[PDB]
């Protein structure tokens, strides 16, 4: 009746994913009530919304005495530049170049329909087909997996995603066992053929990490940068949960910048998410291309996020409240999650990843009698709702890695008595399946 | 260095469309001044935004007492559903209903970035590659050129536009001759071997368009939709201009919709560009489609332009609005225009299109001795910027189309002064060109 295009029927086909993402989106819009566990909306932090809500009621009451022209009404009747609003990149470079010293300049940032659409372009950008210098398909390397689902679907043809498998090493963590933690394995990636073979475009990876609440260590992120600069290629790092803002790691690490690192940000994780601001810190000849596929995809960027974010920038503001209030808020969380989850299992074996950031916490069962996305179908029933582990390999064939399918994403950004319920579900369903067989 | 994809390769190269928009990205950030025709944001209207700075305010002052739970917080804290804000859609159902009884449900309705980020999926969901029955390439069929310069580069992999031709009646405005109007050539296009042969995917078109002012008729409507029935393609129809908001159409006209009907809306154009918020009226398979792409190219799409647009649909002021403020204002700044152009040209070869709608004058120079691409050059050293025709023909060979090359768009936005410098010089360099072999 409606015939769509190969690149239609690509975006129509049903996955686990997609299954998966209807799930997520048919609780949220449903009348049953339920304990969600399984997105990604930041919590709802009261000093957080203060702080923008003075900010919003400023730029509506600095208009001139009777006249129109408030910073609200000129930030929403005008189109911004294709590369992003102006006063925003402004503001930012001025940040970025008092904070860490990179000698950045406007032609260096460009702004996106949030980070997801910085990743649609980024990932089409250094992989897919390329020239044969007839034609050669080229992979993002992702040097360490579970990484984020999102990624998973962005290229327009096929799937072009390469992962090395990691290293996994019991730690400690606030004085109890029972955690542990993801290494990169650069045995594995430093031989990694595809790379000699020149079909690597680009590596990238997140800090800290979803759905882990891993961090990659500063000296995994320098030997990363040597491999980048060593084949010729970018490295892409997402720092949705990251530093400087909303800065949500409780773990020693550092954030840095050259002319081969491409730098993603976003005001979703300081509370935006609404908004749709992502963030790119690159050279030159990238943020040329993000302006070039804005103008075309989007004709500008969304720019509302912009107006809230600048003067909070330019005052340093943005830092405080993550420094101060949401990577608090977060800690106290996952202390929480973990002191009841340690309370439901603990003398069964759930090893808990070392949570060192982001809004998650990553559970993995050891010898567990069901598959995770099995886990996933039996706590749906019961009205809790988690993600599974086998959709966090994108790059990897996981079939034949049992690993992949161990283990849970849970939400910490849930409010208290959510994470109380929920935590208690996923004990007596776990309990009741090692106690058996 | 940095290597590209081809599909970065088609966004790095620089095409005629990419060199004029850095000119007039270029003029407006300079230190020089100068009478900026060329432009596509709308005009800066007093009545429009009280309005929306009323609205504005509304929204976060509703919040319980001590609380900041206020509608702007929600909608800011919050990513919508991928298929978009669901109140927004509600009362879009509620109000199409009203004013229309097309029966329509929540499943008829999707939310874009734009009416831009609407037409890069449309393009692409119904052109370029498509599965034969190896593969066979399909294209948008554009009945009526010149057509929106926007469309042009949406395309992931090559260009995929058939594009007819128009035919030419000389008509009158107010009481004056010296106009015409395009008119759809129907024994082209329903003879067109693409269109026969199965290698048009849909039918795409803008009324009111940009860049004619032209309003295609009633009747010429209801022709494509029995053309766009008989060959199992959808009809596109763009309404950026169009009723029932910002309703900038000035002859007698109708809005129809049916589930072969893709109805594109936009609150750009109302005042509302820089939040990017577009609107897609379509059969369930379509939104469904819009949907499952906004979810991997942008999570979800923007959401503040719907906070303030929801409660002005629900009352129905957004029509009003429209039909009081905004569609009154361009008629003036048009008939202005006309005026004008008649005082500094007049006794010369001009023809202007007959506006029906839009924001723009599209001037036509019959026998002009240089190319518009040249007088662009001209008037551009001179200050003056507006926009030369041969970008407004996707998919047609312009290179030897004696009339691509003898047609100008300009801005009627721009405020009155603007309009008077700008005439003012366009009339010197034209009248100095004709005087003169
Ligand atoms: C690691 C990571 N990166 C990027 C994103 C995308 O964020 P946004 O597009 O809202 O900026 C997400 C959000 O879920 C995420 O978890
Ligand atoms: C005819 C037409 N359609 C659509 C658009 C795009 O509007 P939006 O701001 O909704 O992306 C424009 C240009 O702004 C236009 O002139």
């Amino acid at each position: 009746g409606m015939k769509f295009s190969k690149f239609g029927q690509k975006f129509t086909q049903p996955t686990g994913i997609s299954q998966l993402m209807d799930d997520l989106g048919d609780a949220l819009k449903s009348d049953q009530p339920v304990n969600m566990l399984g997105g990604g909306n930041p919590a709802k932090i009261d000093a957080v919304n203060e702080l923008f809500l003075e900010t919003y009621k400023a730029l509506g009451n600095d208009n001139d005495t009777g006249k129109a022209n408030s910073s609200a009404i000129i930030s929403m009747a005008n189109y911004s530049n294709p590369q992003g609003d102006s006063a925003f990149i402004d503001a930012l470079v001025g940040f970025f170049n008092r904070h860490y010293d990179w000698n950045l300049t406007s032609e260096n940032i460009a702004l996106t329909n949030g980070s997801q659409n910085a990743f649609f372009y980024l990932f089409n950008l250094f992989g897919g087909a390329f020239v044969n210098e007839k034609s050669v398909d080229k992979s993002i390397l992702l040097p360490l997996t579970p990484e984020y689902i999102g990624y998973s679907d962005v290229h327009v043809e096929g799937q072009h995603f390469a992962a090395v498998l990691p290293h996994i090493d019991e730690v400690t963590h606030d004085g109890e066992e029972g955690f542990f933690k993801y290494r990169v394995d650069f045995e594995a990636l430093e031989n990694l053929p595809a790379l000699k073979e020149g079909r690597i475009g680009a590596i990238c990876c997140s800090r800290p990490t979803n759905p882990t609440g891993n961090v990659l260590t500063d000296e995994e992120m320098a030997h990363l940068a040597e491999i980048a600069k060593r084949y010729d290629i970018p490295l892409i790092i997402d720092n949705a949960y990251g530093m400087p803002f909303p800065n949500i790691i409780y773990s020693d690490a550092h954030l840095n910048w050259d002319n081969n690192t491409i730098l993603c940000f976003s005001l979703s994780k300081i509370g935006l998410p609404g908004m749709r601001t992502g963030i790119i810190v690159a050279d030159a000849k990238v943020i040329e291309a993000v302006s070039a596929m804005n103008a075309v995809v989007n004709l500008a960027p969304t720019r509302f996020g912009a107006a809230i974010a600048t003067p909070l920038v330019a005052n340093d503001r943005i830092k405080q409240l993550s420094d101060n209030e949401i990577k608090p808020f977060y800690q106290k969380q996952a202390t929480l999650a973990v002191k009841l989850l340690k309370q439901a299992l603990g003398d069964y074996p759930l090893m808990i990843h070392k949570p060192e950031g982001a809004i998650f916490l990553w559970l993995w069962f050891k010898d567990l009698p069901i598959s995770t996305l099995d886990l996933y179908e039996r706590l749906k029933a019961k009205g809790t709702l988690i993600v599974p582990s086998e959709y966090f390999f994108p790059g990897v064939d996981v079939s034949d890695y049992q690993h992949a399918h161990e283990c849970i994403r849970m939400s910490i950004a849930a409010d208290e008595q959510t994470l109380i319920d929920g935590i208690k579900v996923i004990g007596e369903v776990v309990r009741e399946l090692y106690d058996n067989k």
